[PDB]
């Protein structure tokens, strides 16, 4: 089924075009470019990985101005009531301006962007696969984030902008590659090189490593998080890119907040998780702390586990909401953003007062709960992560604080808004570490600061099941590289009682979502089943001849859906495979041919350059052929692929599934192994959709 | 050729085993055994990564307690007369420990393991290819490269611990999968799960891990290592083991650093290049450092490629001598540190005394030379590496410093001891960075200690050519992450400058050594060239049947050296490969029939069991068959790999090397495109040296 779901868009679903054809007339492989053509290519490379990095901290450093700009001066016309004592008009002043900057990022979503909805790093991970995932990476999807988003962590909402940011860098290196939108590119002809799939692949690669970059200044954590979850196919030479595009991030980023340092920003200038400055040192090993230690990693991956169980049952029902209009997903905006500014005002009501934020009760006594609960969820982090304040929160509060952003993690993500999933698991897994530091109480030397880092780093990896990315980014965060083995060993257990239950987070929403995603690893019982048992099981192959005739090449191209083709003659030899956006091409240009001749080198040349055989803007209902030019042939042998990789009939399921992940293929052709003379010369083609494990489990249901 | 170097042996060169048998007889698949027998191997996987960071960490914390002592005492002894002002004796007591230390190490080698001498980093490259390098990971093979570094370094040999301390690591986990050395390994029943190259090379790769981790502190930068430089073949899974390994080495390193820093280690306690404790802070950004810090990365890039350059004609001369005898590899090993310990002790005499250790001058004038010279190689760097000492060394004597070690660097690497690389380019590195930070002197901010740091790092992106590696492990030396953007502003440079040169120390090495190495891209014209013209130029397969006669299994043996041969029927059909080990096998059982009859599945399950199929400590000269048997008949179709991949005969040579390098293979049949009846269905297999642009290059030589 070429049915999925991208963004909150139900859309079709093909794959992307990594092989390389061999032919000289595509001039696919660029070694065998001129020597200054290949000094064009590699000095044009590295100016769009450092262009990548540089606009990525630019508009990361924008989002971060704003959004601190925006909640701060709403939160001070809220403090201007509260001050005269009118906490009802402080109420209706706090959940206006909150419902008013929901509604500005749910309608820019619904109506203009529906692919902007989410934290979007689900379907950077399935366009790394080798999805073709529609409207992912365009202008208007990529101006509708960055406003959605400054719109919606303003509004208090449980999401953060760490998500959407892995979006944004991947958006920006998009655009940089084709020279502006896609309506408005530059014809550069240096740009020209960077027009297929394979440098699509590198160029959003280092795109989305920026953005875990910018949300966190880790630059060496954001090549290891493409590295580990992101990106399926990777070289050391994508490695040294990758990390110069985030090493360009931290200048951007240490640069604005030296200038934010200085209060020159304004009031509201010193910004939100990047601006952390609480090391924590000197941390001593005392024998006494294995217990509460390794009940950090056990609640990590209990809780991680249960929080993945909990949203997979959210979405499941967000989707049944989502698909009955559009203004019932403003609604379901609108409804959490009421909710959501309600419990983070009227639940301070219910705290206690400690002796000397004043909220509620007077002077000499300090609100707990309001120092958490009415602030920007950034600020809140700093607070939970403090070190040297051992009692500032009491227990009863972080009960409070940990069972109201356990149900706004759940209701947040989902909604038709640019989400995340770091910040609502860091808030959740901070609220436990500092209980659990705090019970503890005189028994420990760990700060109880400390045990929220830990306690936030172990719902990471109870939910999320990525190890090595987490640990460097926690350890950029802190700036200690000493806190490493007690990081990792908290990573350790959380990841490992959280795989005993369920699945990552981001597999349950690829799951959800129908994304064909390509796992590394074949199952035991493709291993008894052969390729020539799948073949059998669907319909026979729809193949061309070298030199075709129109009416056929027209005939495939109305009454099939296929992207290739094998190439005959009709004992019989194969050529290879043609694609479908070069069948078109050949209509289009009208390369038509009176007789069945063979043509030579010197015709294909003449009509066709490199740069127009790369270009995919071409739709074949605009192709107008009368009856006079049905009759007429094409000569498709200068446009086949002439080495597509191949299987045998016998070849096993499981070795096929190695051979098209390993490679990058789109379509895998299977030969006979019978040997006989007068036979079809292909008896089969493989797609990504024939090597699931979910398709063939159910036309071929006896094998689990 | 199946002839390579290996250390410096001579020896015989095959690949490895990696792809899998789907018979159910061999049990390649570990998702397919038991849910019990999955948690035994799944224990038992991270119980051996424990380990191999438990005995890396210890081994190397010995290697540095050891050395710093030897050496310790050593210099008292030659203190001892120097304060007689006896410089005589002091010379002779010096030049007669070097030389004694230096012939225990060396005789060591040359005597008892030929493959314990040099770093041995290009072997475990090669090893991780799929390259079977022989006698690498024995018992004798790493207690001859531990002591025979300790005897090293403390003789004041130009050399580092950082190399071998890599071989070491890969050794205990070698040693650990197999259950100890070659003929006393224990047989408990849960270690056969590791018996298969496919586990070898996980385990050698977390080993080869934890070696650069000890010999840097550096618990990330090792994983980055072994990922950018050493594997060939990697996952998240692997990466996440690997992880592990290496912060169980700096538990252990800083646990004995505590220690040693309480004086309990004795008066030689605090050891070496762990033991840094200089982070440079507040590095300032001030725009007149740009001139100096290019020229930091602009020299070396120059230095590191003339370096190479120079190190690739010494190694030549150097094989020449070591081919004359086993006693000239000892007088190479003792002639090299005679020249060392005399120009260690003269060079002092030619210095300056700058005013109030004391050397050859009087009191109130302190020899800025004998504080580098006559110290150990890893307090030398901590002296260069100093931070607040503005104007501690001179000009004169850091030019001195600068021209032995491009000397002494140049001469030891290749003598038949186990070497290094990394220390020889760090002091080569460190010296002309300071030289450059001196010479600048008021006009700049940036202190003289980092610029040495800058200036080692320099020189090793010009190199070695690894950076991403490269940067944080000079960021966990250093301790600060704030010196990320300076530090990969200088490897961007060095590497940029040195590429343009040669080539890398370690591909240089590994060409020199004959090992066959296969490259991740194929060059432009190898998709001009097809795989069908390649069998064209080379003999005919070998073949053999379904059920073979004895005698024709023996004469495969006897007449030829390949190690797989395709299983035919004589239309006929292909069943699939069959490896020499096991046609080795069933004429060791005498698995023998009378007639022609192909057996059942319960016959070869009686006679094989999975333990058995997976040993390889067989040979055929042994084997003794009489007349009697040469006419039975021999089953071979239970134990034939019946999947194995092909490709077709109009495949390039580029797109077959892609699938033989992405999967891991060592056979690649060729089938027939011809399609026609009454033919063979093997046309060719492709090994190794059949897709190596090296030996193509020479069989058709009009393609350069
Ligand atoms: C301060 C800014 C510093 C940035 C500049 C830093 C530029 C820099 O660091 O790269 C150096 C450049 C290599 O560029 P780059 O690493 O991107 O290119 C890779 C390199 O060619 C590998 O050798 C290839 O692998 P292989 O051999 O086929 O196996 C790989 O092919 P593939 O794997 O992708 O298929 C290539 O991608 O080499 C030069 O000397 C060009 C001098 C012109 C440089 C002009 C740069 C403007
Ligand atoms: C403090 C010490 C902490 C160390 C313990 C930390 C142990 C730990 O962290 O791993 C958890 C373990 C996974 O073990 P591990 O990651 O090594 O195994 C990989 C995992 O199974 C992947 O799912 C596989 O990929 P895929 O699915 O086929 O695609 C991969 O196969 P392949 O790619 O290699 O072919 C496997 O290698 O999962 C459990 O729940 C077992 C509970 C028993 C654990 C008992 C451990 C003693
Ligand atoms: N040329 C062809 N002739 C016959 N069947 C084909 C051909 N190409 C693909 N198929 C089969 O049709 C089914 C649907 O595939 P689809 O038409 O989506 O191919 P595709 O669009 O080329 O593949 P993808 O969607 O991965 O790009 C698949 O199971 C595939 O095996
Ligand atoms: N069964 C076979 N029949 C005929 N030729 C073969 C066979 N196997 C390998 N060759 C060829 O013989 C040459 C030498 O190969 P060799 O005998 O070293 O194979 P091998 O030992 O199996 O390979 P490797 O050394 O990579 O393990 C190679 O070019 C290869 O293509
Ligand atoms: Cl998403
Ligand atoms: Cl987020
Ligand atoms: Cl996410
Ligand atoms: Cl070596
Ligand atoms: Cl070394
Ligand atoms: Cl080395
Ligand atoms: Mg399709
Ligand atoms: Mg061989």
């Amino acid at each position: 089924t070429p049915l999925a779901l991208v963004g909150a868009k139900v859309s079709h679903i093909e794959s992307l075009d990594y092989e390389i054809n061999e032919n000289d007339l595509f001039k696919h492989d660029w070694r065998s470019r001129s020597k200054a053509q290949v000094f064009q290519y590699i000095f044009l490379k590295w100016t769009l990985a450092c262009l990548v990095g540089l606009f990525t901290g630019l508009i990361a450093t924008l989002i971060n101005l704003a959004v601190e700009n925006i909640a701060g001066y709403k939160l001070l016309a809220v403090g201007y009531y509260i001050a005269q004592d009118r906490f009802w008009t402080g109420l209706m002043v706090f959940t206006g301006a909150n419902l008013g900057l929901t509604l500005v990022a749910t309608v820019l979503v619904v109506y203009f962007a529906p692919t902007a909805a989410g934290p979007g790093i689900p379907e950077i991970k399935a366009y790394l696969n080798g999805i073709d995932t529609p409207n992912m990476f365009g202008f208007t999807t990529m101006m509708v984030k960055i406003v959605g988003s400054i719109g919606a962590v303003a509004a208090g909402l449980d999401l953060g902008k760490e998500g959407p940011l892995v979006h944004i860098g991947s958006c920006i290196a998009s655009l940089l590659g084709q020279g502006g939108p896609d309506n408005h590119r530059i014809k550069w002809r240096w740009l020209r090189y960077f027009n297929n799939d394979r440098d699509r692949r590198d160029l959003i690669t280092c795109g989305s490593a920026s953005g875990v970059c910018a949300a966190f200044r880790s630059p060496v954590g954001g090549v290891l998080f493409a590295l580990e979850e992101v990106a399926t196919w990777w070289r050391s030479a994508l490695l040294w890119r990758t990390f110069f595009s985030t090493a360009v991030v931290v200048v951007v980023l240490r640069a604005f907040i030296e200038i934010c340092n200085s209060g020159k920003c304004g009031l509201f200038g010193s910004g939100g998780l990047i601006m952390f400055d609480v090391s924590h040192v000197e941390v001593r090993y005392h024998a006494a702390d294995i217990i509460p230690v390794t009940l950090i990693g056990v609640f990590g991956g209990i809780l991680g586990s249960l929080y993945n169980h909990l949203l997979h049952k959210v979405l499941r029902l967000y989707n049944l909401i989502n698909q009955k209009g559009k203004i019932h997903k403003v609604l379901l905006s609108l409804g959490v953003s009421l909710f959501t500014s309600v419990c983070l005002f009227g639940l301070p009501f219910l705290a206690e007062c400690k002796p000397c934020k004043q909220f509620n009760c007077p002077n000499g006594y300090y609100n707990d709960l309001s120092t958490l609960l009415l602030t920007t969820n950034d600020d809140a982090v700093r607070n939970i992560f403090s070190s040297n304040t051992p009692n500032e929160f009491g227990m009863v509060s972080l009960w409070i604080f940990f069972g109201l952003y356990c149900i706004l993690g759940l209701i947040t993500f989902g909604i038709a808004t640019p989400s995340g999933l770091f910040l609502p698991i860091i808030l959740m897994g901070s609220a436990y570490g500092r209980m659990l530091g705090t019970a503890m109480g005189s028994y420990t030397n760990i700060d109880q600061g400390l045990y929220a880092v830990l306690g936030a780093a172990s719902l990471m990896a109870g939910s999320m099941r990525m190890t090595v990315s987490l640990c460097v980014i926690f350890l950029e965060l802190t700036n200690n590289l000493l806190l490493l083995p007690i990081t990792m060993f908290v990573l350790l257990i959380a990841k490992t009682v959280g795989d005993s239950f369920n699945l990552s987070i981001y597999e349950i929403i690829l799951h959800l979502k129908g994304l064909p995603f390509l796992e590394a690893n074949p199952e035991p019982w493709m291993r008894n089943l052969t390729v020539g048992e799948l073949n059998d099981a669907k319909p026979p192959v729809v193949t061309l001849n070298g030199v075709e005739k129109v009416a056929n090449i027209v005939d495939v191209l109305r009454n099939t859906t296929h992207n290739a083709f094998p190439v005959l003659d009709g004992g019989t030899e194969l050529h290879g495979l043609i694609l479908r956006a070069h069948l078109v091409k050949v209509l289009k240009k009208r390369w038509f041919l009176n007789e069945k001749r063979r043509t030579e080198e010197w015709e294909v040349r003449e009509k066709f350059t490199p740069v127009e055989l790369a270009e995919r803007e071409d739709n074949f209902d605009d192709v107008a052929i009368t009856s006079s030019e049905m009759q007429l042939y094409v000569d498709l042998h200068p446009l086949t692929n002439t080495t597509p990789y191949t299987v045998v009939q016998s070849m096993s399921v499981a070795k096929a599934l190695v051979l098209f992940r390993s490679v990058g293929l789109r379509h895998l052709l299977v030969v006979p192994k019978i040997q006989a003379s007068g036979m079809s010369p292909v008896i089969g083609i493989l797609t990504r959709q024939d090597l699931r494990a979910y398709n063939i489990l159910q036309a071929f249901p006896h094998l689990d």
